[PDB]
């Protein structure tokens, strides 16, 4: 139930959905900066499973899950 295994599940689900992780990494960085992500329907649905308030409220860079996801995307892209 920890943030790290949850972030890993996000990455897993993004790959399943056909996402380009390099692109998601860039998008997500910008999202944390306050810029909407341009996602496929499938990619949006993954994000909504884990960041339910994202559309009206954005994503908080200080949240444990956002931190874990940024870490996971960086490691996967490296
Ligand atoms: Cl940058
Ligand atoms: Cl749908
Ligand atoms: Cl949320
Ligand atoms: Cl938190």
């Amino acid at each position: 139930t920890g943030a790290v295994p949850r972030a890993n599940r996000i990455v897993q689900q993004l790959v399943e959905a056909g996402a380009d992780l390099a692109n998601i990494r860039t998008m997500f960085r910008n999202m944390l900066r306050g810029e909407e992500m341009i996602l496929s329907r499938a990619e949006q649905n993954v994000f909504l499973q884990h960041f339910p308030d994202m559309l009206p409220c954005g994503i908080d860079r200080n949240s444990e899950l956002a931190i874990a996801l940024r870490e996971a995307l960086r490691r996967a892209d490296s």
